[PDB]
């Protein structure tokens, strides 16, 4: 029941972590027992048993989450001593949800202010870096899509200026991270004040 040595975690992707360790010098190991859990949620811990191998990769994980691991080998004597716990955090990814509670109210003849709220945390998959408001006119002079990038994460509302007068618009807004942009919000209608 010797504790496995040289236990090391490697971050392969945003949802896949590879665990490696030194195989014992021909020790009569039956199975390996791996126990891991999310650092933010200690109550739910996961356990997996597998045949004697040198490495094991975990899949279907959550991005931007810290996972801690412990390993032991069970022989004909029983389950050995667990390895000292190691931790590894998954990489970031694009958001899996649009900004919620999207709204917009006309401010004047050529100004329309749009507001939103950051998406839920369980689908952010990283740090929200910026936003992007997309909109198209309907009854306006030009029916051309316009988008505004670089919307910093500090504010939750942006003012669209220079548009047409007394006309309807559709608005879209999506979250952004270093990996890429997330899904856009559902379109919301708005009519320009005159």
């Amino acid at each position: 029941p010797a504790q496995p040595a040289d236990f090391q975690a490697e971050v392969e992707s945003d949802t896949r972590i590879q665990l490696s360790w030194l195989l014992p010098p021909q020790e009569r190991i039956i199975m390996y027992e791996l126990v891991y859990w999310a650092a933010e949620d200690e109550d739910q811990q996961h356990k997996v048993t597998f045949d004697p191998t040198s490495s094991y990769t975990l899949e279907d994980l959550k991005p931007d989450t810290l996972y801690r691991f412990q390993l032991a080998a069970r022989s004909d004597m029983g389950v050995g001593v667990f390895t000292p716990t190691i931790e590894a955090r998954t990489a970031q990814s694009t958001p899996s949800a649009p900004p919620q509670k999207v709204m917009c109210v006309s401010m004047g003849s050529t100004t329309v202010r749009v507001s939103w709220v950051p998406p839920p945390a369980d689908s952010r998959n990283g740090v929200i870096t910026q936003y992007s408001v997309a909109y198209e006119a309907v009854d306006g002079e030009d029916r051309g899509r316009h988008v505004v990038d670089g919307i910093s994460r500090e504010h939750s509302s942006w003012d669209l200026v220079g548009l047409e007068k007394w006309t309807e618009y559709r608005v879209w807004v999506r979250a952004h991270t270093d990996v890429g942009p997330g899904p856009e919000s559902s379109p919301v209608l708005v009519r320009t004040d005159e």
